[PDB]
């Protein structure tokens, strides 16, 4: 596999910090974005919609054994937890219908796991606005294989749980808010 990976985690006020995100990267974005926003089954597909109207990249929901491309941007679908899985050089999603980590599914947690033992050093995790500890022990995850972590800033939050939590256990190596977000991902990959 090569090349990073960009995998954000998203809840309260999600679509909101995203508008100041996605819309402000180019087509050409060399590094595929997966996006994990808590939500209840059936509205991740209006996020989708909702970015890809303002997006050069192009967004949509992750497919179950869809490859994982640069140039896009996968919403998770609802009721499953999003994997990634690396065969024969390349990667693509699965459906994972295991237990809710926390009362939520999808969690970030779980497809950071996922990426992050994929990509390793090449992962990029990004947690954003929202309630409760869901990116944490992604977070956790990212930096034990050398990944990077960037963590939404209280200025843009409607809630400053998720990034405190992850600043907190100091996995955070970047605090910004989500207007400076965009511009740090285009100099890391």
């Amino acid at each position: 596999v090569s090349g990073k990976i960009v995998v954000i985690g998203s809840s309260t006020g999600g679509p909101r910090s995203l508008d100041m995100i996605i819309p402000n990267l180019p087509k050409n974005f060399p590094a595929p974005i997966v996006v994990v926003q808590h939500m209840p089954p059936g509205f991740t597909k209006s996020l989708a919609m909702r970015l890809d109207s303002t997006s050069e990249l192009t967004v949509k929901e992750a497919e179950d054994g869809e490859e994982v491309k640069p140039g896009f941007v996968y919403i998770a679908p609802g009721d499953f937890h999003l994997g990634l899985k690396a065969q024969n050089g390349k990667v693509f999603f699965f459906l994972d219908k295991s237990d809710k980590i926390n009362n939520v599914r999808p969690a970030v947690d779980f497809t950071l796991d996922k990426a992050a033992e994929i990509y390793k050093s090449k992962t990029i995790a990004v947690i954003l606005t929202g309630m409760g500890k869901d990116g944490t022990k992604g977070a956790f995850k990212v930096k034990f294989y050398g990944g990077t972590v960037i963590a939404e800033d209280k200025e843009t939050c409607v809630v400053f749980g998720m990034p405190k939590s992850v600043i907190e256990e100091g996995y955070a190596d970047y605090v910004l808010p989500a207007y400076k977000i965009p511009e740090k991902l285009i100099e890391l990959v």
